[PDB]
């Protein structure tokens, strides 16, 4: 019966991604060939082209991700042929070097073995390759809390962290046969970050804030024609809005618009100066300067809400639905100065895409 | 058959109406005497603590306002009693004044006569009792584009505006029986207007901007215990977003950013400066300075939030399902800044409510 579903997102699958890549004429055989494989094996096994397609149809189909336009141009690693820790923490470094490329930001993903009896071959632990530990203990609170759960389990596991802000997070991932993860520390040499200064108030540098270069999302699954790779982590650049107005600002995140406000000069005392505000509006200017400034790669909200608007029109050429979530796709910073907060979405699901798994932590 | 449905929408409404009034033993016998009344007559009559209780019910279930926690202070005025379009006419004239209150707004609604059998009583063609015109001809645009189609109707029957950017439109509605609706204008000493100025930038006056200072919204419908009340208009006082990012900067309206963006001495011309979040915050903050300033009633999107908070609050006390429509309580500046982004909302429609009907211009 698994083999049943599995056949069926296989026919689904195989037929779409051909049609696309023109070879409409080779999916009967394909088809033929899959079906036998997966009566043999349970599963079936995708070429290089399926995997790399698949991919980047499930970014395509990412309702909640405004910065699509580029689906096409994912650069995709074929890892499948890891067997080892030290080739999966490998990868790992290796994903970050490429994708960050000097501050030129690839959008790339590098997939590992998929389940394959919903069992997973490798399980990452962590969010983003890249992220910062968080504490609290005898109400103190240090580096980002969204991290508390993540860091006391690698500090179970004998990691230790210096306890600044902005600490980075060991790799943490388990293999299949251990019973427990193992955590690398992250080399330094391989990740970029970016202090965080404003291109005209001075005294913004006395905040010390920083922010990593490239978010690398790796707890995700990528399902394409029923095959699960639950290990799979990709990235992009990020939208400036994502650190400016909810990283560094959330209050259950490092909540720091109100010394925002002190150094640019303003009163944080009263909800009608729109303190907040004019806070998140000089937070955010400095958060895109910043990263321009070092040259690393990063968009705006308005630009890319542009780029959103030549996906949808583009959609609307190859005569493919559109699907959306508009709650994700307005930008937390004006979203009525883009032309997502106008309109509506199909919210959809569509397959291949990226789906959320349970934490093996927590 | 429209009998039965007005009996089961009494029954439901009258024994939630009663419960809550603490009335539950009035319930078994009145209910009586409208099954008597619809037999009868095909209708039933409201007492006036239903017709109260229903108003201030139908706000507290909007789903889409987030300034729902004072529904229960609701000023309800029962003009069921009118029959010339003079009485209307000074009816609308009289809700001015007394929402308005001198600027300490009064929220209130005025209810006329309900439809009949379908059949209108009174019907108001304006969108708010106070609105500007617009105007488009030879590629030149004037005033609030929002109001162009009802702008030509009243040009149709006999209105001439001055082409102004804020000309008030006139009073304009239909009364059962007549052909046409009448119109009349809007004597200039009922409606209070606010200048936009800016708490420290002088050369703010310069946009010559002002908006109105009560938002009286008059074509909607009042549903409650199955009587449709289609001519009952209520205003309360604005979140100061909806003149400062919606009305005054939405490039389908006054589409003034460029223009503030020029007086606040800041440049236009890239995405990544955010010149357009900018001048947002500080068109927003102009129009809570100038409300403020003038002594008429406004609330800024936090001070509303946070309300909106208690009222969720008193909903759980009170044991009431909460309903909500997240994609219009969020305000349109920094609305990650509120804990209204944060949650969701069951967007399930509960009667009493207030309904859009179709446009009997364009
Ligand atoms: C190239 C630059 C990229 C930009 C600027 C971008 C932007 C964003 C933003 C702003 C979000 C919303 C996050 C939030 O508001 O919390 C998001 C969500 C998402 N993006 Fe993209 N993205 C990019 C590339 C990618 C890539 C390469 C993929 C996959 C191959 C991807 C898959 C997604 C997914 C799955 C989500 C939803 C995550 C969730 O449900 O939690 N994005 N993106
Ligand atoms: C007392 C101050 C009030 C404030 C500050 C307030 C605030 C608002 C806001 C900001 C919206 C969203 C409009 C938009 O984003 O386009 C709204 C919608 C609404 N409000 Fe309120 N409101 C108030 C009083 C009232 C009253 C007294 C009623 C009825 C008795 C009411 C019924 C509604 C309805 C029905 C909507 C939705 C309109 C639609 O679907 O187009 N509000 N309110
Ligand atoms: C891949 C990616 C990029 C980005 N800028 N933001 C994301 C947020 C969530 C998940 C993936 C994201
Ligand atoms: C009654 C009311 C008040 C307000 N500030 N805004 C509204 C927007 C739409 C409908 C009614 C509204
Ligand atoms: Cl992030
Ligand atoms: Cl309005």
């Amino acid at each position: 019966e698994e083999k049943e579903i599995l056949w069926n997102e296989a026919k689904a699958f195989i037929a779409a991604c051909y049609q696309e890549l023109g070879k409409a004429a080779e999916v009967k055989d394909r088809l033929a060939d899959i079906k036998s494989e997966i009566d043999l094996t349970g599963s079936y096994v995708h070429t290089k082209e399926e995997l790399e397609h698949g991919a980047k149809m499930a970014w395509r189909n990412s309702n909640r991700c405004i910065g699509r336009l580029f689906w096409n141009s994912l650069n995709v690693i074929d890892r499948r042929d890891v067997r080892t820790k030290e080739e999966v923490r490998d990868a790992l470094f290796h994903h970050i070097e490429t994708a960050t490329n000097n501050g030129k930001i690839r959008p790339t993903i590098t997939i590992f073995p998929p389940e394959e009896k919903g069992e997973k071959q490798v399980e990452i632990w962590n969010h983003q390759l890249i992220r910062y530990a968080g504490y609290e203990s005898d109400g103190e609170r240090i580096g980002d809390p969204a991290s508390c759960s993540l860091t006391a389990a690698c500090e179970e596991l004998g990691w230790r962290g210096e306890r600044t802000d902005f600490d980075l997070l060991p790799l943490i991932f388990r293999m299949k046969g251990d019973e427990q993860p193992v955590w690398y520390e992250l080399p330094r040499s391989l990740v970029i970050e970016v202090p965080i200064t404003h291109p005209d108030i001075e005294a913004f540098s006395d905040l010390e804030l920083k922010w990593y270069g490239v978010p690398i999302i790796s707890d995700m699954k990528l399902e394409v024609g029923g095959i699960h790779y639950n290990a799979a982590p990709f990235n992009g650049w990020y939208m400036g809005t994502e650190i400016g107005a909810r990283n560094l600002a959330d209050e259950k995140r490092y909540d720091k618009l109100k010394k925002v406000a002190s150094v640019i000069g303003i009163a944080a005392d009263y909800n009608t100066d729109l303190w907040k505000d004019q806070a998140l509006v000089e937070l955010n200017k400095a958060v895109l300067h910043s990263y321009k400034k070092q040259g690393v790669s990063i968009v705006d909200h308005h630009t890319a809400a542009s780029q959103f608007k030549r996906f949808e029109e583009q959609a609307e050429e190859a005569g493919r639905k559109l699907t959306g979530d508009w709650t994700w796709l307005i930008p937390p910073i004006s979203p009525a100065a883009t032309h997502i907060f106008h309109r509506s979405y199909d919210n959809s699901i569509v397959k291949p895409n990226y789906f959320y798994q349970d934490k093996p932590y927590e």
